């Protein structure tokens, strides 16, 4: 009934393979992505934390490193790297290392994002 | 399971008619409104999208074009143009042409708003 | 269902008493905190408001005045003033004087927060 | 050289009377304006300030009063309330009571502004 | 004197060819770029403007459409697309069509940019 | 010529000890500060940079680690930690190790700050 969240940003290149022929999103293009990891459980009586942040950064780092300053399409499972797919992919990578993960949000621009539960 | 949202902003004038006599919100005034449209449903296996963003831009244009750089009180329904009523009004114009709309959020200033579901 | 929310910022010092000895969060430090108060209920058909912002500002001021330009550890209950605890603590001061309160959000930095419902 | 700046926002209705017939700016609209007041001068060796802020807030207050939650065009000197006009008008009102003011910046939208000196 | 500025954002891929072997910036990556164009000139007595905003949108359009949703390295003059080269290149495409232009600010990420001229 | 800027944030405590009896700024308090370092110089013909953004972090690291998650009053030179004094103090710590530094900006809150050259 308490939730935490943490934002990270990464710089990346991608393109959408399944859009019609002219579409601007089929060009190779890039963005400053924002990812929000959201976490839900009990507040620890001694530490007063649901989770240490240094834990959360450590458990995300392997996945973060694959995304940042990379080309998304070269990453297995991101063959079609829209926000929807990216956020599912991210959940799939993070959830088995962060059991208390309750949601992933991805934002490609400042005016548009996607949330996966 | 998956949600998407898209943010727009318009510049309009409004004033509240039902506040007490000298209240600042009863004077002719303006804001940079932000509106957020939230969509929920199935991710298409092939496009990797819930909805094309261009369908949405197009289905909101007419309602948008009515709000932007206008005086709100002169639009039928926006007689009492608080944030609450305005989010409800946008939902009401928008839900018929975007069946997957799951929420409307209105912000009048950067420090306050309202969400209608 | 309609939800309102208002955002406030205060400047404050704190430190965490229960982290291990090296840790940077055990040092005397501070932040620009953000508290989001969120309210749920019925829109008044006459005023077009779930609540008047003036009643909200007035009901939170006592709590705000305690938090702002202060050292958080010196407030009873905020002895371990993390986000999770800061937010439960704000809910307990505010729920009694704002019965439609539905959530409290606290952010310490721009990239990390906590929500209590 | 040392410079201070302070940012204020106000909400306000306006319209531009000298744009052509169709033009959307010639329709009654509003924005959330941002004004930045910039001040240059000696730092006092004892207080470490160029100026007390409360002395800037109090010296701006009467100009800020006339602008916040008002229709700009009713204000003499603002009959044509473009950004360039509105920043030169604020300097004309503030400069006499803050003789260290060195610039005034007005923004109407988050992406556009104007600087007068 | 008076100064105007207008901000644009474009989404794009690039990478640096002249950085050391392993350097992250030599991978294909991208950013959400910010470009600020700054204009300096006389305010016209009758319109109250330095320059019509959409006279400026229309004049940046061909330079903008080439940068947006594109791969910076394919464009002639941007074979080494650093901030500093980007900014001067934007200058060189725009200056000839916007005589009053007085500065180009390019930003690659929220916390880093460069100003030419 | 060309200017680079890079922004950093740190989380600190302070209090001013030279303000009158009651003043809110004389109480132990904190902010999320922001510091912009600004650098001016030749763009290198081959690298297309003025300075390497990595040589800047390394040279600033020792100063940033003294300010971050600390109480500013304990640091010599910051006896009276106003924005103005702090900006000047950052200049004096950084200029010897970054000779192309041309300005330092400090922001205590999102709505106020100070530039030193
Ligand atoms: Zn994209
Ligand atoms: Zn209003
Ligand atoms: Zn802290
Ligand atoms: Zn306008
Ligand atoms: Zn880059
Ligand atoms: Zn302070």
């Amino acid at each position: 009934s308490t939730t935490l969240f943490k934002d990270f940003t990464f710089e990346a290149a991608h393109r959408l393979p399944h859009v019609p022929e002219g579409h601007k999103c089929g060009r190779l293009h890039g963005h400053s992505f924002m990812v929000r990891l959201e976490i839900t459980g009990e507040v620890d009586p001694h530490t007063g934390w649901i989770i240490d942040f240094a834990e959360l950064k450590a458990a995300f780092k392997p996945t973060y490193e694959r995304l940042d300053h990379h080309y998304l399409n070269d990453i297995p499972g991101l063959e079609n790297p829209t926000s929807e797919v990216l956020a599912k992919w991210i959940w799939d990578q993070v959830k088995p290392v962060v059991p208390l993960l309750s949601a992933v949000m991805v934002k490609e621009t400042c005016t548009a994002g996607c949330i996966y539960r």
